[PDB]
């Protein structure tokens, strides 16, 4: 089983991870990123972008399960986060979601 907080953790530790709707768009029109990860509640049309984008960079992209505001929250922010991009997994095997 892969646990998605302890890779994420890992990942913000040790590789990079850029964090946004607006950046993780970005990222997915850039394929500077190895793997897109959105909110269960993330906008449902920042979620089509992002899809639409990564599907033509050939990024893979993510659903975490859970709220934007646990997934800012996971990563030591006092807001939302509704989209992220891995740039790095650093030491994490978090590209494996």
């Amino acid at each position: 089983m892969v646990d998605f907080a302890f890779e994420l953790k890992k990942a913000q530790d040790t590789g990079k991870i850029v964090m946004g709707a607006k950046k993780s768009i970005q990222y997915a029109k850039m394929g500077g990123a190895k793997l897109i990860i959105v909110a269960r509640n993330a906008k449902p049309d920042i979620k089509e972008d992002i899809e639409y984008y990564a599907k033509l960079s050939g990024i893979p992209v993510y659903e975490f399960e859970g709220t934007s505001v646990e997934l800012g929250t996971l990563l030591g922010k006092p807001h939302t986060v509704s989209a992220l991009a891995v740039v790095d997994p650093g030491e994490s095997r978090i590209l494996a979601l």
